[PDB]
């Protein structure tokens, strides 16, 4: 049973990115990429078209989407409780103060500022893998 | 840029010493506190006794088998609570009885690590907890 990763982001350059840290990985894992926040909310709620979709081991998610903000996208994941218990890793351009505590406040697991260049949020999604999908002990 | 403040619960001394010894080898400015039960985790927590004005934890490691307040009552404690919520909890502990770790998950603990008895293992899994946490993850200001 292969470990189902929902990446929300819509920067072709940094989904590009995650699926070639992730190609390489050395465990079994189906890795679904959607671009806006709206699509993120109808997959994860298993909406309509939607509703044979995998229910996801581990989320990683920009703040900053379109159609949906990702803020909007993190508070209504961590409050369902059929969704609450999915690690939630942001992984955005946005490091104020407020929107860190705000992030945590709404129960994020972790909170990451992607790094200036890709040679490093490279570096940074090869640890995200490294500890949530090898070190960490997921729920069922 | 104040030092990061890390928070270990756990009576064990065996685990405590090997937490030490990794969190030594970090290059991150910060300060080590270790607490052996439920309760002084709970005071250390809400300022009191010696820990009065003591800066809140930037990470908190803890064992959810604890004596004098369970571990799994002190995570409650903390991410029900408004001003301790937004503190990063990272379990670590020897259940991993899938059902405690849905409990866990559910009280909305950031992540939940099972503690091998080898030391070797557990330091690798402590220099994972490092490098994540402490050197690439972005942890929230502490609540005043």
């Amino acid at each position: 049973p292969p470990k189902v990763i929902l990446l929300v982001e819509d920067s072709k350059a940094d989904s590009r990115l995650v699926q070639e840290v992730l190609k390489t990985s050395t465990i079994d894992h189906e890795l679904i990429i959607l671009r806006d926040g709206l699509a993120a909310m109808a997959f994860l709620q298993q909406q309509g078209e939607y509703e044979n979709s995998p229910r996801p081991n581990l989320i990683l998610l920009d703040l900053n989407l379109p159609k949906k903000d990702g803020r909007e996208v993190l508070a209504e994941i961590k409050q369902n409780p059929d969704l609450k218990r999915i690690p939630v890793v942001v992984l955005t351009t946005s490091h104020n103060e407020d929107d860190v505590i705000a992030s945590y406040e709404l129960h994020v697991n972790c909170y990451l500022t992607k790094s200036r260049n890709l040679k490093d949020l490279f570096k940074m999604v090869q640890g995200i893998e490294s500890f949530w999908l090898e070190t960490v002990t997921l729920p069922a």
